[PDB]
């Protein structure tokens, strides 16, 4: 489908996921169009979603300071696998320019890959996020 399509532009992670592993991820998975300036994490926040940057650019802050840019194929949140609890966000982050992401949150993506063990060491093996965003 579309969205399973879309994914795939995020080609590593999504390397050996078969048809059905895709179709799992890719309903879980929406796409968010977030215009300049709206905020998709506050700093303190539960990190409840992973975000892959499907285009534009998005500014990471500290405090008030932008510390990052990022853009087409990065990744922001935090691995999902370390802990039982969500950790809380080190910095706001923004929209840039116009961005189109693809979200998934946390429950979403950790009862998909129960049902794809093996993709799921591939997964947290081989991606690579851009920007941790632990605290």
């Amino acid at each position: 489908g579309a969205m399973g399509r879309s994914l795939l532009q995020h080609c590593k992670p999504f390397r050996g996921a078969t048809k059905g592993c895709l179709r799992a991820l890719a309903m879980k998975f929406k796409t968010t169009h977030a215009p300049p300036g709206d905020t998709l994490v506050h700093a303190g926040d539960l990190l409840t979603a992973l975000y892959f940057i499907s285009r534009g650019s998005i500014e990471i802050l500290r405090g008030d300071v932008v510390v990052a840019i990022l853009g087409k194929n990065d990744i922001f949140g935090e691995p999902l696998n370390l802990y039982a609890r969500p950790g809380k966000s080190n910095g706001d982050v923004r929209a840039l320019t116009y961005c189109d992401l693809h979200k998934i949150h946390r429950d979403d993506l950790l009862e998909v890959l129960d049902m794809y063990p093996e993709f799921s060491d591939h997964f947290w093996s081989s991606l690579e996020i851009t920007f941790n965003l632990r605290d």
